[PDB]
């Protein structure tokens, strides 16, 4: 994971972005279902097999809001700074805060809402590095790119951002195979309930969250399904604070 002051420009930049990741990362290790949807699970927490949740849990209660964290500390907060770099390392991917301008052009990409629908507080958008980045553009060759919802339970969102969404393959269900997407944000927004972030957010403590993916073209509002996790990735974090 990057170094303290790497991850004090990083947090720096974007201050929105820092936030969110810390945020989900709250709502996945404070759900009761931490077990299954913390992951990725911070290894300084772990001894092999055994995630220390209880220490854990009460790190994360000792971390201050991130403008003190980078305004005064740098080894007022040696536990702190190691979790929060941690939270904003990644090889794969970064986030990056965007304008009401972006929820128009998302808007624009997945179609005219056919229902009413509120417009999100915050918006994000991931971006891939190589070579997942590359292996994307790769399986897409020449197809177009398709934009869809997926709404979910906040304490699934550091998971989805991580791993992408869960393409279950259990033939042994009522729902079967496959990731649900939707068009209309309306019917997303449906799987999307309000969820406890982080209490020192500066999102906000209770958050939703939609997912946008790009899918490689391959009453109530349709719904699709994707069987294959190579045909699609989050691209934008739709983000609605309870007021
Ligand atoms: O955003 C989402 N987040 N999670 C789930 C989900 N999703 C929509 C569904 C519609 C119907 C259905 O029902 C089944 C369909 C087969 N037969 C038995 C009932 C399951 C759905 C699951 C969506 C959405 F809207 F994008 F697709």
């Amino acid at each position: 994971s990057m170094g303290w002051a790497a991850a004090r420009e990083a947090a720096g930049r974007d201050m929105l972005a820092a936030d969110l990741r810390c945020s989900l990362f709250a709502s996945a290790l404070q759900s009761y279902k931490r077990d299954s949807v913390l992951r990725p699970f911070p290894a300084s927490y772990a001894r092999g097999d055994c995630k220390d949740f209880e220490a854990l849990l009460a790190d994360a209660s000792k971390l201050p809001n991130l403008k003190e964290l980078l305004q005064s500390s740098g080894d007022n907060h040696k536990r702190a700074w190691d979790l929060v770099s941690w939270i904003l390392s990644s090889k794969v991917l970064t986030i990056h805060s965007a304008g009401k301008a972006e929820f128009e052009k998302i808007q624009k990409l997945t179609g005219a809402p056919h229902t009413p629908v509120p417009a999100p507080d915050f918006l994000f958008e991931i971006e891939y590095f190589d070579p997942a980045n590359a292996k994307f553009y790769e399986t897409k060759g020449e197809r177009d790119l398709i934009y869809a919802f997926h709404g979910s339970r906040l304490e699934n969102f550091h998971s989805i951002i991580h791993n992408g969404l869960h393409c279950h393959l259990n033939k042994t269900s009522l729902f079967g195979e496959g990731t649900y997407l939707t068009s209309d944000l309306s019917l997303a927004l449906i799987y999307s309930p309000h969820g406890h972030g982080w209490q020192h957010s500066l999102l906000g403590p209770i958050l939703s969250c939609v997912a946008v993916c790009e899918v490689i073209d391959h009453i109530p509002p349709k719904y699709f399904v994707v069987t294959n996790n190579q045909l699609l990735r989050v691209k934008y974090l739709l983000v609605y604070s309870q007021k």
